[PDB]
């Protein structure tokens, strides 16, 4: 069996184990601010940050026609701190081809180019998504399950509780091609479920980088935060 | 669209939208009990107990082919208090025919009366399973999604707050067939999740009892608390 886990419960610059992208950044008391914090503490709009775990996993095999089961988890915050207008974009867990750059921003969470179902990204991701652009449902924030396009196949709406941490848990069992996703939040108790078959040799290529990004809006305050302090990951492909 | 749901922050005496079978009380804090507690505090063992609620549940509908989405929640603590021998037997929410009463105890849960596969249960079930029969993954305590059979179809270890209380959250899709549940200690903050394909149309029959079971084991003191504090349910079946 071929395996690859990490595991940061907290973050620390410098360490190149994780790749970062973008406006994001590692601060010394170890958070992973996704997009831009600015110097009043407030979080600018116009972001994008990503951040990409540096070795690469292998997911599923051509020849054997083996696929991977994997599991990631992650603690996040959202604080959206203003009232009008309307807080954007949100964060995602990614996973794709390997060597990728920050794509488009805004509605597109950095991952993808356009609002396209198109197979040639070959991107699988979990979005968290905090305004509803003309691909979402109209109920923000949600979770949503994006196989190849922003336009998720299925979304949850979720209650944002405002500034605090979520704890994200995501599964993908290969025997039966259900991917889960779940969000818990330890200051009020409420938990989110949302899951999906995902066929993942056809979605994805053998070798895929997994990744973190966020993005903040497009016009003046429509933004919140993206932090990230913890993030841990496993696979095992079969042999 | 045919919806039934009800939801019990917490139970009280005499309310007659639960069934109480077996050895299920509730007390006058508003836990229901679902195994005997002695005298002393102390869980008794040789010891069944379940609740039903009183109306029936509208899974499918034969003439249409239509099928629902149901989810339920529930909080228990499982409390192991003897050194010796091993504890048994564990609690379960299940769906089956209606009008049911307790089916055998011990590992059987008060839900099955044998290890058999016989498609004639009729009856889901989501179990919570602490002693490891010789049907049973070695792992206890374990969630396990039973379909007509104690015998798992598949199974998750997870570890035992000792006393703590733990949330729930069971889900199924009926478009997807993704049966879903997830358990999540507030107390530790630890999550594990679990799910599986089910064709609730091959399973179930048309209309459903739902209820939670619990049974402690076969000789003295190999037994544990079953308490539930809250149960919430939902369905809803397209038209
Ligand atoms: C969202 O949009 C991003 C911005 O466009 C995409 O990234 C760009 O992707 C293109 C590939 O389509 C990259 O361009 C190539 O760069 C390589 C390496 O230098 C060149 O070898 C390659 O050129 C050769 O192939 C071309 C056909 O693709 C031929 O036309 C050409 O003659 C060569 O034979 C090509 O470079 C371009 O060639 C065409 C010229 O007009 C152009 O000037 C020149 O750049 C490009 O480098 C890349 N940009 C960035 C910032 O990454 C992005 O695409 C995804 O990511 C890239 C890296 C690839 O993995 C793609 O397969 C993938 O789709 C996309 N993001 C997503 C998620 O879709
Ligand atoms: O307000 C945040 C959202 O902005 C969206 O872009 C809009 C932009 O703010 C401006 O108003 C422009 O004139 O219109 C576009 C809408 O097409 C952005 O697409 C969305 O993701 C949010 O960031
Ligand atoms: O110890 C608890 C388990 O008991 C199991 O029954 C056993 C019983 O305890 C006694 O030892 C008897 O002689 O053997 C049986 C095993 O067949 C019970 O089946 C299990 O669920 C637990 O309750
Ligand atoms: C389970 O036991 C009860 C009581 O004997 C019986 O009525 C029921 O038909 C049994 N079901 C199965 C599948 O054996
Ligand atoms: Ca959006
Ligand atoms: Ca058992
Ligand atoms: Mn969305
Ligand atoms: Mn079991
Ligand atoms: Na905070």
């Amino acid at each position: 069996v071929e395996t690859i886990s990490f595991s940061f419960s907290e973050f620390e610059p410098g360490n190149n184990d994780l790749t970062l992208q973008g406006a994001a950044i590692i601060t010394q008391s170890g958070v992973l601010q996704l997009t831009k914090i600015n110097q009043n503490g407030m979080p600018a709009w116009d972001s994008t940050g990503r951040t990409l775990y540096t070795k690469p996993v292998h997911i599923w095999d051509m020849t054997t026609g083996t696929v991977a089961s994997f599991e990631t988890r992650f603690s996040f915050s959202i604080e959206q701190p203003y009232t009008r207008p309307l807080p954007a974009d949100g964060l995602v867990f990614f996973m794709g081809p390997t060597k990728s750059k920050p794509a488009q921003g805004y509605g597109y969470l950095g991952v993808f180019n356009n609002s396209k179902q198109d197979n040639s990204y070959q991107t699988l991701a979990v979005e968290f998504d905090t305004f509803s652009n003309p691909w979402d449902p109209p109920q923000v924030p949600h979770i949503g399950i994006d196989v190849n396009s922003i336009r998720s196949i299925k979304t949850q709406p979720f209650q944002l509780d405002n500034g605090q941490v979520a704890n994200v848990v995501i599964k993908y069992d290969a025997s039966s091609k259900i991917l889960l996703a779940v969000l818990v939040y330890p200051s009020s108790g409420a938990i989110y479920t949302i899951a999906e078959i995902v066929d993942v040799k056809q979605v994805l290529p053998e070798w895929v980088d997994v990744g973190l990004s966020g993005a903040t809006g497009a016009q003046r305050d429509a933004a919140e935060t993206h932090d990230v302090y913890s993030w841990s990951f496993h696979a095992s492909l079969p042999e």
